[PDB]
C-alpha cells in the first residue's frame, strides 16, 4: 500500500526514492517535506469541489481559438441512442433538454444535473460555450461525422471523484584558499575563478600559477579576489575553470557563496567537476554525481565568527525618455540617478533598470530592493522577461512569479516548455517557480500530465536528474490517481522502446515486409497486447488509445526505424481511429520547439482574427532521445502526391498539375474552391513560419497536404538556418494558390497580402518571441546555444527596424523568392 506508491513512484519517475536519502543533503530532505506538504494540501482541497469544478480539472473543456445539424445522444446505464436537430449556437443543456425530453417520451416519465460525456474520448460537453465553440462538435462539422454523447449525472460524477481519492560589518576582501586537485591531462595547469550575479561579473578573474601538469596537484593559494565580503549578494556564484596552458580546458565547476538558509558557506568544500567542450556562470551550482571518474577541487572558504545574509526588514531600512527604447556608461548613470522615477512613470522599465545596477555594491542594492517592494504588477510578457538568468536575484523572481499568477490554464500551457526550462537555472531546490508550476499542475490534470513528461524526458541528464525527481516525486504524492495513468503509459512507452529494437534489428538482416510480420508477431503477444492497448495518449491526454489495429502498425524505413502504431475504438467510431509516430535515437526537443512556435504564431494571428489554417500536431518527448509524434489522419506528403501515380484517381501529365489533381479528387465539385482557400491559408502562414524560424532542408518529402487542402510542415530537425535562410515558394504550390491557371493575379495578391499580414503581427509580438527564445539557452540545444542564434529572430523579423522598413525590407524577400522559383 504505502511501499506500493513508494515503489510505483521510483517506477515512474525512473530513479529510486532511497537515491535521495543516500544523498543526506538536509536541503534536499527539507524539498521532499515541504512539497510534500504543499502538494497532499492541493489534493485535500481538489476532493471537495463540486463535480462541474471537479470536471474543470480531470476534463478541461478543449475550446476552439446560424446553421443545424444532427447529433447522437444516449445514458450511461441503457446502451440505447436517439437523434436531434441542435443549432451549432446552442447550449450543451439546451442538447441535454431534448435528450432528457426523449429520455422521458420512452421512459415515460433537471437538465443542470446532466454533463454530455464524448463516447470512447477523455473529454465532455458543458457550460456557457456555443455548442459551435467545442474541438469534438468542430472536428464533427469538417469530417461529416455523427457527435456521440452520454448523459452522465451529478452523482455518477461525484462517485469518480471520490474513488479517485487518495552582513555589511566585514569589510576585508573576500578570499578563499586552494589546497589539491585529482585529475588527469598533457604543459603546465592554472585555476581561473570569479564571482557572478546573472551574467555580469561581480569583481576580475584572479588565476591561480603555472603547477606542472602531472598529478593530483597542490597549490595552497589564497585567493585573494578585488571585492569585499560586504559587497557579496545573497544570489553570489563562484566560479571555477581548470585548464592546462604552455590553451586547453578540462573542467569547470560552480558554486553558490551562500547556502539556501542563507547562511554564508564555511569552511571546507570538495567540488566534483564536469568536462569542457573557459568560465562558465550559466552551468548548474551541484556537483557532479559520477563522484567516482569525476576530478575534483577542494578548498577552504574562510570563517569569520555564524553569518547570515539580512533580513527583509534590514534591507528596507538601508533627456530621460530618449534613452528607454543595451546602453552607454554616461547613460548608465542616468538611468540608476532616476530609478525613483522608473518606478513612477516607467514601471514596465525595471528589467533595463535592474542591469544598470552595480550588485557588488550592497548599497545600490539595498536601495534597488527598497524600490523594487514598492514596485507595481507588471504584464505576463514583461514577468517573462523577469525570469531570465541575467536577474537571480530571489527577490525578482518572486516578484517575475507573483505577475504570472494571473495566466489561464492555456496561456501557462503556452509557456510551460520554457517555464520548466528556467528551472535549471534555480540556484536552491526549493523556489517560487517550483512553488507556482506544482501548484498549478496539481490544479489542471493537463497541466500535471504535461510538467510531468517536461520533466520525465529529462531525467537522463545527470545535472536535472535530482531536481526533477523531487518536483515528480512530490506531484505524485499530490496527483496518486494520476501517477498510476501515467505508469500505463510509460509501461506502453517502455515496450515501444523494446519493440521498436526488435524491428532495428531485423530490418538491418531479413527484408521489410517480413520485419513488418514479423514485428506484428511481437504485437500480438500477452504483454505487448496489454501493454500497448487501453490508454489515454502522451501527446494528448484527451484522446484515448484504446485497441492497437495490429495489421496497420508499420515503420518507416529510414535510419531510426520510427514505428506507425494505429489505434481503433468501438465506442467512439471514427473519432477513435487514431495514430502515433514513436521515435527512438533522435532529441524531438528542437521539433517540439518549433512546433510550440509554429502554435504560438496561429494564436497570435488568430487574436488579430486571421486563421490561417496551421496544422500545429502534438509532439511530446518522453526520454532519452525517444518521444512520441501524432499522425495528422487524411494527408499525405509531396514526393508521395508528386509520384503522379499510376492509375490513380489524380492522373497528371506534369508535376505542376499532380497537387492540384490529388486536390480535385480528394474535394470533388464546389468544394475545391474551400480546399485551395485552405491551401493558400496555410501556405501563407508555412512560408511566414519557416521564414521567421528558418527551417532549412524543406523538400516535398517532409512537406504535407490535408485532404482538407490544407499545407504543413513536418521533421523540424533544423531551425534558426543550421543545416541564413531565405522566403521560399515552390510554383507547385503558386499554380494551386492561381487555381490552376498561369496567370491569375486576383488571387496571388490576396495570398501575398496574408503573408504580409501574417508578418507584420509577428513583429509586434517580436518580443515575446525573443523572450521565450531567452529561457530556452537554458535547454541546451545545439541551435539554441548562444546570442548569435536568438540574432536570427531578431533580424527575420526585423526588430531594430520600424513597420515601414521591414514591411518594405519583405516585400524585396518576397519578390526575390516569386523570381528564383522559375
Ligand atoms: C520527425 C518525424 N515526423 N514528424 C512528423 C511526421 C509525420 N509524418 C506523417 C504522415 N506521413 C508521412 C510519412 C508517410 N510514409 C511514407 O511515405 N512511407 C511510409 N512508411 C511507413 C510509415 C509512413 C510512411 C506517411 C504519411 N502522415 C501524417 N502525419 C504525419 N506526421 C505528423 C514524421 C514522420
Amino acid at each position: 500500500v504505502k511501499k506500493l506508491i513508494n515503489s510505483q513512484i521510483s517506477l515512474l519517475i525512473g530513479k529510486g526514492l532511497h537515491e535521495f536519502d543516500s544523498l543526506r543533503d538536509p536541503e534536499v530532505n527539507d524539498f521532499r517535506t515541504k512539497m510534500r506538504q504543499f502538494c497532499e494540501e492541493a489534493a485535500a482541497h481538489r476532493q471537495q469541489l463540486g463535480w462541474v469544478e471537479w470536471l474543470q480539472y480531470s476534463f478541461p473543456l478543449q475550446l476552439e481559438p446560424n446553421r443545424a445539424l444532427l447529433v447522437n445522444v444516449k445514458f450511461e446505464g441503457s446502451e440505447e441512442s436517439f437523434t436531434f436537430q441542435v443549432s451549432t449556437k446552442d447550449m450543451p443543456l439546451a442538447l441535454m433538454a431534448c435528450a432528457l425530453r426523449k429520455k422521458a417520451t420512452v421512459f415515460r416519465q433537471q437538465p443542470e444535473e446532466y454533463a454530455l460525456q464524448v463516447n470512447g474520448r477523455h473529454e465532455y460537453l458543458y457550460g456557457n460555450y456555443p455548442l459551435c465553440h467545442f474541438q469534438y462538435i468542430c472536428s464533427c462539422l469538417h469530417s461529416g461525422l455523427t457527435p456521440h454523447l452520454t448523459m452522465v449525472h451529478s452523482s455518477s460524477i461525484l462517485a469518480m471523484r471520490d474513488e479517485q481519492s487518495n552582513l555589511w560589518s566585514l569589510e576585508q576582501p573576500f578570499s578563499i584558499e586552494l589546497i589539491e586537485g585529482r585529475k588527469v591531462n598533457a604543459m603546465k595547469l592554472v585555476v581561473q575563478a570569479g564571482l557572478f550575479h546573472g551574467n555580469e561579473m561581480l569583481c576580475k578573474t584572479v588565476s591561480s600559477s603555472e603547477v606542472n601538469v602531472c598529478s593530483e596537484p597542490v597549490w595552497k593559494q589564497r585567493l585573494e579576489f578585488d571585492i569585499s565580503v560586504c559587497d557579496l549578494p545573497r544570489m553570489a556564484r563562484l566560479c571555477f575553470a581548470l585548464y592546462a596552458v604552455v590553451d586547453c580546458p578540462i573542467a569547470w565547476a560552480n558554486l553558490m557563496l551562500f547556502d539556501y538558509k542563507d547562511q554564508l558557506k564555511t569552511g571546507e568544500r570538495c567540488l566534483y567537476m564536469w568536462p569542457s567542450v573557459l568560465l562558465n556562470p550559466a552551468g548548474t551550482v551541484r556537483g557532479n554525481p559520477n563522484t567516482e571518474s569525476a576530478a575534483a577541487l577542494v578548498i577552504y572558504l574562510p570563517e569569520v565568527a555564524p553569518v547570515y545574509f539580512p533580513a527583509l526588514e534590514k534591507i528596507l531600512e538601508l533627456l530621460r525618455e530618449i534613452l528607454e527604447r543595451e546602453l552607454y556608461e554616461h547613460e548608465k548613470d542616468l538611468v540608476w540617478k532616476m530609478r525613483h522615477e522608473v518606478q513612477e512613470h516607467f514601471p514596465e522599465a525595471l528589467a533595463r533598470l535592474l542591469l544598470v545596477t552595480k550588485w557588488n555594491k550592497h548599497e545600490d542594492v539595498a536601495q534597488m530592493l527598497y524600490l523594487l517592494c514598492s514596485w507595481p504588477e507588471l504584464p505576463v510578457l514583461s514577468a517573462l522577461e523577469l525570469l531570465d538568468f541575467s536577474f537571480p536575484d530571489c527577490y525578482v523572481g518572486s516578484f517575475a512569479i507573483k505577475s504570472l499568477r494571473k495566466l489561464t490554464d492555456d496561456e501557462l500551457f503556452q509557456y510551460l516548455l520554457q517555464l520548466v526550462q528556467v528551472l535549471k537555472y534555480e540556484s536552491y531546490l526549493d523556489c517560487e517557480l517550483t512553488k507556482f508550476l506544482l501548484g498549478r499542475a496539481l490544479a489542471n490534470r493537463k497541466i500535471g500530465h504535461f510538467l510531468f513528461w517536461h520533466l520525465r524526458s529529462e531525467m537522463h541528464v545527470p545535472s536535472v536528474a535530482l531536481r526533477f525527481g523531487l518536483i515528480m516525486e512530490a506531484y505524485c504524492r499530490g496527483s496518486t490517481h494520476h501517477m498510476k495513468v501515467l505508469m500505463k503509459q510509460g509501461e506502453a512507452l517502455s515496450k515501444l522502446k523494446a519493440l521498436n529494437d526488435f524491428v532495428k534489428v531485423s530490418s538491418q538482416k531479413t527484408t521489410k515486409p517480413q520485419t513488418k510480420e514479423m514485428m506484428h508477431m511481437c504485437m500480438r503477444q500477452e504483454t505487448y497486447m496489454e501493454a500497448l492497448s487501453h490508454l489515454q495518449s502522451p501527446l494528448d491526454p484527451s484522446t484515448l488509445l484504446e485497441e492497437v489495429c495490429v495489421e496497420q502498425c508499420t515503420f518507416m524505413d529510414s535510419k531510426m526505424k520510427p514505428l506507425w502504431i494505429m489505434y481503433s475504438s468501438e465506442e467512439a467510431g471514427s473519432a477513435g481511429n487514431v495514430g502515433i509516430i514513436f521515435k527512438n535515437g533522435d532529441d524531438l526537443r528542437q521539433d517540439m520547439l518549433t512546433l510550440q512556435m509554429i502554435q504560438l504564431m496561429d494564436v497570435l494571428w488568430k487574436q488579430e482574427g486571421l486563421d490561417l489554417r496551421m496544422t500545429p500536431y502534438g509532439c511530446l518527448p518522453t526520454g532519452d532521445r525517444t518521444g512520441l509524434i501524432e499522425v495528422v489522419l487524411h494527408s499525405d506528403t509531396i514526393a508521395n502526391i508528386q509520384l503522379n501515380k499510376s492509375n490513380m484517381a489524380a492522373t497528371a501529365a506534369f508535376n505542376k498539375d499532380a497537387l492540384l489533381n490529388w486536390l480535385k479528387s480528394k474535394n470533388p465539385g464546389e468544394a475545391l474552391d474551400r480546399a485551395i482557400e485552405e491551401f493558400t491559408l496555410s501556405c501563407a502562414g508555412y512560408c511566414v513560419a519557416t521564414y521567421v524560424l528558418g527551417i532549412g532542408d524543406r523538400h516535398s518529402d517532409n512537406i504535407m497536404i490535408r485532404e482538407s487542402g490544407q499545407l504543413f510542415h513536418i521533421d523540424f530537425g533544423h531551425f534558426l538556418g543550421n543545416f541564413r535562410v531565405p522566403f521560399i515558394l515552390t510554383y507547385d504550390f503558386v499554380h494551386v494558390i492561381q487555381q490552376g491557371k498561369t496567370n491569375n493575379s486576383e488571387k496571388f495578391e490576396r495570398f501575398r497580402g496574408y503573408c504580409e499580414r501574417a508578418y507584420t503581427i509577428l513583429r509586434r509580438h517580436g518580443l515575446l518571441f525573443l523572450h521565450l527564445f531567452a529561457l530556452m539557452r537554458a535547454a541546451g540545444l545545439p541551435e539554441l546555444s548562444c546570442s548569435k542564434d536568438i540574432q536570427y529572430l531578431k533580424d527575420s523579423l526585423a526588430l531594430g527596424k520600424t513597420e515601414e522598413e521591414a514591411l518594405k525590407h519583405f516585400r524585396v524577400k518576397f519578390n526575390e523568392a516569386l523570381r528564383e522559383s522559375w
